[PDB]
């Protein structure tokens, strides 16, 4: 059963760990130790998303598990949904829309609930009462004007002070850009990531950094991570993988950002190990300035059979770059060579739990990828969990135009959808090269939208190529039409189920899909390439010429590749704001009404399996078992009890 529970706008799913039982005992132990190092870092993300998140959580968790009143009352059920969303979003803000949750319960209820809870169980400071803890946390929860956005990206506002994230403390956005612009090296051909694993604070009167390391900030959790990484080091598969674990331990112990670059080099060079993992401060989407990286972790092992399709996409990387529809001046003379593979996720943690991604391209250091290479991974068991949970839910029966399209989607939608993700992560982000002297940050806050659009267009253009039929990546030349329809139907229409009524598209991913869909829709109107007809009051997206759709994909890819490589900022502003922002209220209200009858949640998340060490009668380890019988509430409460080593307050 891939469906666990559904609440609010969130749906909890499960995923299997296929072929885990076939691993050796030394591999199962290495997986176990890496998964343990992953789970210990859950508290690190909560504190990064807000200085009150660890206190608001442990307060609600103490009230939830010790509530004495009627547990079937609307006040308790609405508090239960609130706590579940804080668990899902690793904070009090929406994981996708960045807006703060609105409590569906009164303050008088929570006040009497806190006072009715044992004061010893609440996250009280030294010599603090439950009243003082309520007076400080209630305005954070109930006042809509306090910490309204976890990540702000509005013009004319101090993005550091208007963001509820806890990456800066007592520092203005002007003082942060000047702080790193100064330590910005000039003639440095291998620039370190500056301020990646630290909190920029103003202790006393100086502007300094509190590095996240052993003996420093977040040391209570990092000591646990290093402990399990040392255990994983003793059962490493080979010396290349062992050096990766050892160098990562040094990065945690010293906080040296130079060791992180050395770790990223060794991690890229470890291509032959079956078991791989990510554990550290990786992606910087949580920072409004984009400099600090949130903590995430992923433990996986190579999917041997599924990797052979992604190794054909990699061995033909020069073919896809040469036959690209972009201008010849933007094509790379020789591809950098990306090591692409399909992985089976063993566990999720940090910013990858419970809401995770299906494809990751690392490292982020631009110079490390050029001189040493990158690793592109596709998570097969998560994509499989998405499909089998959505199989037969009747979402396509409601929004697809005709039954003849549904039959093609049911046959090739999973394959071409999974194959499009392979092209996106392994070749979409890596392909193309900027013109000499063009600022890589010339698109400003439009780079994230244009980059994902450029990668989606690369996957869409080539998933239809007749070479993938020659390379036996698709069973026939009609398979791409399933992915083309679902992408257009989602961008033009069905993705609005994730939008609040009266709002526009704000998130970067949802923007590039609508940008690609509406651009092809407008430019294909004279030939009726894509239509949006209505039948009995229901609007359907109709595709009439799938070949012309591909040509329009190439034209938009050539124009987007030109905008990125030449740094045309105002050109990207025209594209993103004219196609990827406006939402039709009449269509949006129609889609929501049709969607509500399906009883589906637009956002998905996964709960991790449960790994157990099997010991003999004398203490030695004989097996490592994996279970899938735990539920959402049980797992979050267990992680809060056994994998929560950080204090409630970290300033
Ligand atoms: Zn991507």
């Amino acid at each position: 059963d891939y469906t666990v529970e559904q609440f609010a706008d969130l749906q909890i799913l499960r995923y299997k760990v296929p072929e885990f039982e076939t691993l050796t005992l030394k591999q199962k132990e290495l997986v176990y130790y890496l998964t343990q190092a992953a789970l210990e870092g859950r508290d690190i993300l909560f504190d990064q998303n807000g200085k009150y998140n660890l206190r608001i959580r442990r307060m609600l968790e103490a009230v939830y598990t010790n509530y004495k009143g009627d547990k079937s009352a609307p006040d308790f059920k609405n508090m239960e949904v609130y706590l579940k969303r804080v668990w899902f979003s690793n904070g009090i803000h929406h994981h996708y829309g960045m807006e703060k949750f609105v409590p569906g319960f009164s303050q008088d209820f929570l006040k009497q609930a806190v006072l009715g809870t044992d004061a010893q169980l609440l996250p009280l400071s030294e010599g603090q009462t439950a009243e003082q803890l309520s007076d400080e946390l209630f305005p954070v929860m109930f006042d809509p004007a306090i910490l309204a956005k976890r990540v702000n990206q509005a013009d004319g506002e101090d993005l550091v002070l208007t963001s509820a994230s806890n990456y800066y403390d007592g520092v203005t956005q002007q003082e942060a850009e000047s702080f790193y612009g100064a330590m910005k090296d000039p003639k440095d051909e291998t620039p370190v990531s500056y301020g990646l694993n630290s909190r920029l604070v103003k202790e006393d009167g100086k502007i300094q950094e509190k590095v996240w390391k052993v003996g420093g900030l977040y040391t209570q959790a990092i000591e646990k991570i290093v402990y399990w990484l040392k255990k994983a080091e003793t059962v490493a598969e080979n010396d290349a993988q062992k050096a990766v674990i050892s160098k990562l331990i040094q990065f945690y112990e010293t906080g040296s950002l130079k060791d992180f670059d050395e770790y990223a080099i060794l991690w890229v060079k470890d291509l032959d190990s079956r078991i791989d993992f990510v554990n550290g401060f990786t992606e910087s989407y949580g920072d409004p300035l984009g400099v600090k990286a949130s903590w995430e972790s992923l433990v996986n092992f190579k999917d041997l059979d599924a990797t052979h399709r992604t190794e054909i996409i990699s061995s033909n990387a020069q073919w896809f770059e040469d036959h690209s529809p972009v201008d010849k001046s933007f094509k790379k003379e020789k591809v950098k060579g990306v090591s692409a593979k399909v992985i089976t996720a063993a566990i999720l943690a940090g910013d990858l739990y419970p809401a995770t991604a299906i494809g990751i391209n690392l490292p982020n250091a631009n110079w490390i990828r050029a001189h040493h290479g990158s690793k592109s991974v596709t998570i097969g068991n998560i994509t499989d969990a998405y499909n089998k949970a959505a199989h037969g839910n009747g979402f396509n029966e409601e929004f697809v135009s005709n039954d003849e399209e549904r039959q093609r989607i049911d046959q090739y939608g999973d394959l071409t959808g999974e194959l499009h993700t392979d092209l996106h992560e392994s070749l979409g982000h890596g392909s193309g090269k900027l013109l000499p002297g063009v600022d890589p940050d010339a698109l400003k806050a439009y780079g994230s939208t244009i980059e994902e659009a450029r990668a989606d267009l690369f996957g869409l253009y080539y998933v239809a190529d007749p070479k993938l039929v020659e390379l036996k990546l698709v069973p026939d030349a009609e398979a791409y039409k399933a992915e083309y329809y679902t992408f257009l139907m989602n961008g033009l229409m069905t993705q609005l189920v994730r939008i609040e009524p009266g709002n526009n598209i704000e998130e970067a991913h949802m923007r590039n899909r609508q940008l690609i869909a509406r651009w092809v829709f407008e430019k294909g109107a004279p030939d009726k390439v894509v239509e949006m007809v209505k039948k009995d009051g229901k609007t359907y997206v109709v595709v009439n010429d799938y070949e012309k759709v591909r040509q329009l994909f190439g034209e938009l890819l050539a124009e987007i590749q030109r905008i990125k490589s030449t740094g045309d900022f105002e050109g990207a502003r025209t594209l993103v704001e004219n196609y990827a922002v406006k939402v039709d209220p009449a269509l949006h209200a129609e889609v929501l009404a049709r969607y509500k009858k399906l009883n589906l949640a637009p956002y998905k998340g996964f709960i991790n399996p449960v790994y157990e060490l099997v010991t003999d009668k004398d203490g030695n380890i004989t097996d490592v078992t994996v279970s899938y019988n735990e539920d959402y509430v049980e797992q979050m409460l267990r992680y809060s009890k056994d994998y929560s080593p950080l204090p409630s307050v970290n300033n």
